């Protein structure tokens, strides 16, 4: 039922220490049933937000988990996907760039 | 405060030559009667961006405009609300502060 959709984000890279603040516009999600995702080979990790920073449905406003190194010396590329743990359904993902602090 | 209301934004600085982005999370607005009124003493603008920019009549992404003053020393808070052109409805003011910042390429 439904499908997830990321719209648009305010960025797409950010450190790989996490705690960046991000801005995801997507199609109706249901805030009790729904995360971020972050992958790579060997590394997974939700985004960290609570269901009052869902906002109207259609936006979350969540902080980047730390990456699996934190001593980055290059950049690092992870998808980023909205995921509805009820079902296990995933959005298409999108390109997330982990940097050196 | 009765309808028009900012939730939350991004960010609450910028420069004073304008052109950050901001997301703002808003309550219901409809799109073509919409927009984000930045005012000051004696100054006032509108951010900008499109009718697409307004995400599900909840959330706008828009463009700050320029502050008065590009030779800002030190920062300046000024107040930017949501208003209704077609009423004029205002929501209540949220305090938007702009920085100093410098163009080679302008004297």
């Amino acid at each position: 039922t439904a499908e997830l959709k990321i719209c648009r984000v305010n960025r797409n890279s950010g450190s790989c220490l996490g705690g960046d603040e991000i801005f995801l516009l997507c199609d109706k999600v249901q805030k009790e049933d729904i995360e971020v995702y972050f992958t790579g080979p060997g590394w997974e990790a939700r985004g960290s937000f609570s269901q009052a920073d869902v906002h109207r449905q259609v936006a979350i406003v969540f902080r980047t988990p730390p990456y699996a190194d934190p001593s980055l010396q290059a950049p690092v590329r992870v998808s980023m996907q909205l995921r509805r743990p009820s079902d296990r359904e995933l959005s298409e993902p999108m390109e997330f760039q982990y940097l050196p602090d």
